[PDB]
């Protein structure tokens, strides 16, 4: 009995990640 | 029929930088 | 256009790449 609430929660904690790169990678 | 839609959107995204990954290769 | 069922399928596939990047393999 999947809810159509649950899938629409899994993508918004992927994005995430993608941010920290535009921060930055090692250094300059 | 608009909220729905919305948690779609946010889907498409992420998988972008999966996509850079598969191509491999460098010449930036 | 795509249907309902199908942009569900799209947000399983990015938390994998997250995992990966913890374990951090070498070269790359």
């Amino acid at each position: 009995r999947s809810n159509l609430g649950w899938l629409s929660l899994l993508l918004l904690p992927i994005p995430l990640i993608v941010w920290v790169k535009r921060k930055e990678v090692q250094k300059t």
